[PDB]
């Protein structure tokens, strides 16, 4: 997260760190065994990491979960990041908390000027590395999707939106990815890719996860 702010420690109690060794994506629970990624944060050997702050000390809210299976999304493609979203089922329930908690679902779509808290343990930095070891969030508003279509030409499909600001200097960046973008308590996105991170006008592009609720819904059920 470039240009946000320290969350406070499990103030996003969705906020899932994907860990394989090292934290490499951000997740979302959205129930007690299933967390939601990008799909291009698929791994084998996932371990997700919940009630984290600092991802780097144990602080007593943790709750390390291997994933179970990993579902990358039918429709994935990792060119043009299209579908960008998988599940992840956890080997065992997480002990669902104030601070380790589910993200609910999107029944309707996050419009264009909607708010939302974007989180993760990105880099910081815009140019250059600064990787911060607690829970960054931004406040950034979805943007319209001609903003988002003029910004990325050819590039954003129906199943993307933008969210952050024209002039950049805020947005998701590495290692934000998979993380959630929770407006009005739902997670309408996931991040997903951008052209760097807060460069101007280049938003970050977030999977649009109102279009895989029932994806999500129906995998769940079978999964
Ligand atoms: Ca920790
Ligand atoms: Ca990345």
């Amino acid at each position: 997260i470039v240009g946000g702010y320290t969350c406070g420690a499990n103030t996003v109690p969705y906020q899932v760190s994907l860990n394989s060794g090292y934290h490499f994506c951000g997740g979302s629970l959205i129930n007690s065994q299933w967390v939601v990624s990008a799909a291009h944060c698929y791994k084998s050997g996932i371990q997700v990491r919940l009630g984290e702050d600092n991802i780097n000390v144990v602080e007593g809210n943790e709750q390390f979960i291997s994933a179970s299976k990993s579902i990358v999304h039918p429709s994935y493609n990792s060119n043009t990041l299209n579908n960008d979203i998988m599940l992840i089922k956890l080997k065992s329930a997480a002990s669902l908390n104030s601070r380790v908690a589910s993200i609910s679902l999107p029944t309707s779509c996050a419009s264009a000027g909607t708010q939302c808290l974007i989180s993760g343990w990105g880099n910081t930095k815009s140019s250059g590395t600064s990787y911060p070891d607690v829970l960054k969030c931004l406040k950034a508003p979805i943007l319209s999707d001609s903003s988002c279509k003029s910004a990325y030409p050819g590039q954003i499909t129906s199943n993307m939106f933008c969210a952050g600001y024209l002039e950049g200097g805020k947005d998701s960046c590495q290692g934000d990815s998979g993380g959630p973008v929770v407006c009005s308590g739902k997670l309408q996105g996931i991040v997903s890719w951008g052209s760097g991170c807060a460069q101007k006008n280049k938003p970050g592009v977030y999977t649009k996860v109102c279009n895989y609720v029932s994806w999500i819904k129906q995998t769940i059920a079978s999964n």
